[PDB]
């Protein structure tokens, strides 16, 4: 169950991988930008999962149909709305929103830092007018190397101020975190929270470097943590959250079945692991299909849903008096 009386949070949660259907149908139209179909029917095989893909980063390329529409920086303004609007939808009370300015403007050659004031900007009129909370998180898209994460990180710097976190996120296999020393260094230095999407497609020691040399808070996936209890400890003791994702995990076939995905592990080693999204439009899933469908499919006990619910919010990148102020209202 969802528990009515607790903040429900989504900290793993893609703005640019939640481009609804019906929009990346309006603006191909506005901007005459030939799409591989002209009806939802036949654009959903080509811009959400239909079953399963094979790997990580056949995965991605399902993303790549909502991003080659966003011809405008008011293009992008809409979608960060339209973000702010799905999370209502769902019921969320807070959500932190992650997005690749670099990836976002890609296709149309967008001003990078403009792509970023564009979701601030669009962001700040959703939560005006549905009231989600929300904060902002800069992915750096690894999966166009060092120097394209650095335009990114520019871009995201310019805006510092307006941006909480910074992720790392994309091909994780043919692109290490170890390249990222130096953009992770900046980004401590700025202040940012700092998460790391990590042990997905790579191994523990991918977790552990994303934790040691980038300064990590809280790991995206982290599925292989469980093959290093030395590592369970260490974020159990460190108070290192896991953004878990459980049907992204199934559609990029990082687990090959829920009944065996370690985020029961995790809370049962008093891990502070997490249900969150990861890609609502390419899933073809939100919030709800995770707490009610996969979580109970995971082997979760409805104690186990509730403390993962519980532990969004205490691994959200807020401070102590934003949290306390959720669970006031709540409660
Ligand atoms: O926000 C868009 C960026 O994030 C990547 N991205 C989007 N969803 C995921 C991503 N990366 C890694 N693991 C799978 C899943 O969690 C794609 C793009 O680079
Ligand atoms: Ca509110
Ligand atoms: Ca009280
Ligand atoms: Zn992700």
């Amino acid at each position: 169950m969802i528990d009515i009386t607790l903040p429900l949070t989504d900290i793993h949660r893609h703005l640019d991988g939640n481009i609804r259907a019906q929009t990346i149908l309006d603006l191909g139209r506005q901007f005459n930008i030939a799409l591989p179909a002209q009806t939802l029917e036949t654009l959903i095989p080509h811009v959400q999962v239909t079953s399963t893909e094979p790997d990580l980063v056949s995965f991605l390329t399902k993303l790549d149909w909502g991003v080659k529409v966003l011809a405008s920086l008011d293009a992008c303004r809409r979608v960060a709305f339209e973000n702010i609007e799905d999370a209502a939808r769902n019921g969320l009370h807070y959500v932190e929103l992650r997005f690749s300015p670099g990836y976002m403007a890609m296709a149309h050659q967008l001003p990078i830092a403009g792509v970023v004031e564009a979701v601030i900007d669009g962001v700040r009129d959703g939560c005006n007018t549905f009231g989600v909370e929300a904060r902002l998180i800069g992915i750096m898209s690894r999966t166009f190397g060092e120097a394209a994460c650095l335009q990114e990180l520019d871009a995201l710097l310019a805006h510092r101020e307006n941006i909480t976190a910074l992720d790392l996120a994309g091909d994780e296999l043919g692109f290490p975190g170890s390249l990222f020393l130096s953009h992770f260094n900046r980004a401590r230095d700025a202040g940012w929270h700092i998460t790391v999407h990590a042990g997905e497609a790579a191994g523990p020691e991918s977790i552990w470097q994303a934790i040691r040399e980038l300064g990590a808070e809280r790991i995206g996936h982290g599925v292989k943590a469980v093959e290093d209890r030395a590592l369970m400890d260490f974020l159990a003791q460190q108070r290192i959250g896991i953004e878990s994702c459980l049907t992204s995990n199934i559609q990029t076939s990082t687990v090959a079945s829920l009944a065996d995905h370690p985020l029961k592990t995790f809370l049962e080693h008093g891990v502070l692991a997490s249900l969150n999204t990861d890609d609502p439009a390419v899933q073809g899933v939100d919030i709800i299909h995770e707490y009610h469908v996969a979580a109970p499919a995971a082997g979760l006990s409805r104690e186990q849903i509730r403390q993962a619910q519980i532990n969004g919010l205490e691994i959200a990148f807020l401070s102590d008096s934003e949290k306390r102020a959720l669970r006031e209202k709540v409660a």
